[PDB]
């Protein structure tokens, strides 16, 4: 789940959000430890937040990515 979750985060939330030290640029909240807020903010297949629609697989993969990476290329 971790790699497709990165694609979800990268293309769909990073433009605004931050995530630990992996992504420290953006004005919206840092999504570190936001799994429960993500699942409350999004319903699988229902268009919502910022025009985004997420599949069930998207939501699971993204949370696995947030848990595993939420960081420096040399660490
Ligand atoms: C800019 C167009 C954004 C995009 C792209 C994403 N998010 Fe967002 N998010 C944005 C703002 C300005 C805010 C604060 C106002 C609000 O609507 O809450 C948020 C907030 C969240 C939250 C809740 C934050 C908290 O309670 O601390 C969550 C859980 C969240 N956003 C999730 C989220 C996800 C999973 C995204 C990728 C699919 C995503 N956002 C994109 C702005 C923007
Ligand atoms: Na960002
Ligand atoms: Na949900």
């Amino acid at each position: 789940g971790v790699d497709p979750g990165k694609t979800v985060y990268d293309s769909r939330c990073a433009s605004c959000h931050r995530l630990g030290t992996y992504d420290a640029s953006g004005s919206a909240p840092n999504l570190s430890r936001a799994g429960t807020k993500i699942d409350g903010k999004f319903t699988a297949g229902v268009s919502g937040h910022k025009g985004i629609t997420l599949t069930a697989a998207d939501l699971a993969n993204l949370k696995t990515f947030v848990n595993a990476n939420g960081s420096h290329p040399q660490f």
